[PDB]
């Protein structure tokens, strides 16, 4: 009664029993599939808590024990007396790892069990928030030997404002609009750049200016904090055999650190809980450097390669893109900054799929996001059927706080 | 009505065509199964009536007394015999719509230009083979390829069906080996075993064109040898890598799918081979580079002097891109029609804009429309799509063995 899932490179077949536990409705119906869309309390808070507690006690191999029975009753009574309830730190750690493990669009999930979870739930001010973030950046960067981490700020609560990081990531490059409708710098960040300026930031004019953080303590206006440049590790981009590539003057930063998603665990919501790992090379070379609405260097590189850019059948776009990705991988390895190419990353996601089939009966996976944006069918994930569903704990999108 | 966004531009459309989705797909609100490869007299009449109504709607003849007479003819036919037969123009319109409705086809900008060969009077496997040979000749057209479909008799209760046991009309032999491996195309090992067990003396080359197994109702399937100059082939050479020709690679001009079932107005055609022209990545990326096909990536990378030790040299991506260059160049040099994935996805974007005005949407399967290399360099990548099943349609069907 469960979905049959085939790998078409090998012929293997598995059945995803985990999808029965799907705690939320997606956008597809038997009459049309919407899987390609980018963006699709009392006895309700309570139902999510019990399910989360069941998961926790299963993970420590104590399902049904007296302590399991007691914590369920204990949470049930803290809800009634207060509305909300508090996670034990061991449950917070487990729940943050689970949100990662559950995230269908992440190809990096082989690593999910080795996340460092920093407990910032006692944080009181924006200044304290900045200190926690700097500690996160320092630990995760680790001089180039990057380590996965998450810092979880206090949960949302009635009677108190939310903690929020206004930036979409901890490290972002400014984007300044030019006369001729072009963006100097990263065009994706034109908006947050406006807000940093309007809140006191002295802007620069480079193509790679690191933005300040806009931090929001409860019921406060957001506060501006400049990142110390010794904290933000960057990589100059160069090509192992095209010496003119270095004269493009391109760079990227080491640490991908998403700061605008909401973390949900057992009914509780943490609207500021930034997390970081390390980059897959296609995110920098193909999306960030090549997209027409980002840095959009593809044709420039093609011309330097002396490719015929007037006819698509030369595959000049395809050739220039591969070489930009080669440059990214070479440059991170040269600078001794962790990076994974899309062949390694997808090979490890296949191992994750095997692991999860044993451990839980399946794995939620969003095929269109797991398959890299270049060379899709040259990777094993392309030939793997996948089932997409929502499990909690989860990372969720949330509205901009402005 | 689902809201559909293009993320490169920011434009929005609403798909109102999906409301008329006849069948049910694999997905539910609790889990999406969109990546899955394979998802009664009153029944026939209701589909027949729906299709007849579609036909007269498209020619602006809804309600007219010709529309009424046709509906009555089907009512009487199905009452008498449990089935009915299509008029010639209905057949042609049904074949075009089935192509137009195919969510996985990126070449649908061409949907209005389709040659339809009516073979519904076919009597034998020998006659079927004659019809197939005419199709290949018309469709190949000295390399100036023309889209075409030939339709054999409808199925019916009782007697067996006309089937083409080959998945395509042109397929290279796959030879299961004395030592485990495969010689030729590994995707055709099953069908190659069946041709041997029906009296084909096999070859031992990597590109041996298979015979066609053709089967008349209840009568058995019989082998048929294809004339060697009916089947056009393109030797693969590279524009600047002179050693590429020494690999002895080739491919055939005509992609001709012979194993799908055509469904029009409740009737079903188990034998209705259709053909178009190749998108280069189909040959260069899937057929030659898939590890379960010819799997040439490493051999090409070694000839390119690339570092195959570690994946972070991107030797796979470089070799694949040059194989696709060689395909495009070799088909262009040989004057055989081919389209590269950039031009095909550009035309599918225009197709999506055409279909929005005409029908209020367009069913499209994102994972099959995005090309297998350089996906995000093509305009379809940043385009949300809605997948749903309209009729008339091409559908899969079980193997005849
Ligand atoms: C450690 C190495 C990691 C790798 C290689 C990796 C890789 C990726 C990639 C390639 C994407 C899709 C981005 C795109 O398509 O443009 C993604 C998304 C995502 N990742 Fe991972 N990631 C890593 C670490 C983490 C960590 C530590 C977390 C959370 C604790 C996480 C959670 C997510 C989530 C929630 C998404 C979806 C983001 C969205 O939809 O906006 N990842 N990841
Ligand atoms: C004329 C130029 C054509 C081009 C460039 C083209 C291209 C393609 C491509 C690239 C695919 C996906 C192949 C794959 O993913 O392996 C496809 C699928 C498909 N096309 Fe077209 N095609 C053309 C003509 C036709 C014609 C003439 C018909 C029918 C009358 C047709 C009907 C279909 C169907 C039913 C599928 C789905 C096959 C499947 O799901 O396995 N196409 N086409
Ligand atoms: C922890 C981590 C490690 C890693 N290697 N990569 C990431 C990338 C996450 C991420 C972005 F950073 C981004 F800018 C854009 C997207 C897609 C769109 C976002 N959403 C609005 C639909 C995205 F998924 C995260
Ligand atoms: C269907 C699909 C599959 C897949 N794998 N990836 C994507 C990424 C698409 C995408 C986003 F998701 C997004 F948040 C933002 C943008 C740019 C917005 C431009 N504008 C703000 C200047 C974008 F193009 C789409
Ligand atoms: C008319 C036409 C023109 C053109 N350019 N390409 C085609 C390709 C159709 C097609 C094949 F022929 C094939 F062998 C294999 C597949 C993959 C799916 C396998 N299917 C059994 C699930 C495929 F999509 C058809
Ligand atoms: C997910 C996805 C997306 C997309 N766009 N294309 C595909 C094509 C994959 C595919 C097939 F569809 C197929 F029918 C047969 C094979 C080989 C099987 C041979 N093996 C059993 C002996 C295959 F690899 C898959
Ligand atoms: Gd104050
Ligand atoms: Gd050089
Ligand atoms: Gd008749
Ligand atoms: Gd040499
Ligand atoms: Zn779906």
């Amino acid at each position: 009664k469960f979905p049959r899932v085939k790998n078409w490179e090998v012929g293997s077949i598995t059945y995803d029993t985990l999808s029965a536990q799907a705690q939320q409705d997606g956008p597809c119906t038997p009459r049309r599939c919407l899987g390609s869309l980018v963006f699709p309390a009392p006895e309700q808070l309570l139902s999510q808590a019990r399910d989360f507690i069941n998961q926790y006690y299963s993970s420590i191999k104590r399902s049904g024990s007296q302590a399991h029975e007691q914590r369920l009753q204990e949470v049930e009574a803290e809800v009634a007396a207060t509305g909300t309830y508090q996670l034990r730190e061991s449950e917070l750690v487990f729940g943050a790892k689970q949100a990662w493990r559950n995230a269908p669009r992440c190809v990096g999930r082989i690593q999910w069990g080795k996340l460092q979870v920093f407990d910032a739930r006692d944080c009181r001010s924006a200044q304290e928030m900045f200190t926690y973030i700097c500690n996160h950046i320092k630990y995760a960067t680790n001089r180039g030997n990057l380590r996965s981490a998450i810092t979880v700020f206090p949960q949302r609560c009635p009677g108190r404002g939310d903690f929020r990081i206004w930036n979409s990531q901890l490290v972002r490059y400014a984007g300044y609009r030019q006369q001729d409708g072009s963006v100097r710098g990263d065009p994706a960040n034109v908006e947050i750049t406006e807000l940093c300026i309007q809140h006191g930031w002295t802007p620069g004019n480079g193509r790679f200016d690191v933005l300040p953080l806009l931090l929001q303590a409860p019921d406060e206006p957001p506060e501006l904090f400049l990142l110390p440049p010794e904290l933000v590790l960057e990589v100059p981009l160069e090509h192992p055999t095209l010496e003119w590539f270095a004269a493009l003057g391109l760079r990227w930063y080491a640490l991908p650190a998403v700061s605008n998603m909401l973390l949900e665990i057992g009914g509780l919501e943490f609207p500021a809980a930034p997390f970081s790992g390390w980059y897959m090379s296609t995110e920098i070379g193909t999306r960030n450097l090549c997209d027409p609405h980002r840095y959009n260097i593809l044709e420039d590189v093609a011309v330097c390669m002396d490719l015929d850019t007037r006819t698509t059948s030369s595959l000049w776009k395809d050739k220039a893109a591969v070489e930009i990705n080669v440059a990214v991988l070479h440059s991170y390895q040269l600078a001794k900054v962790t990076i994974v190419d899309h062949h390694a990353a997808t090979a490890s996601f296949m191992k994750h799929l095997e692991n999860e089939q044993k451990a839980r009966g399946g794995c939620p996976a969003d095929w269109a996001w797991i398959v890299p944006p270049i060379s899709g069918s040259l990777t094993p994930v392309f030939h793997q059927e996948m089932v997409n569903y929502f499990l909690s704990p989860a990372f969720r999108y949330q509205p901009d706080p402005w």
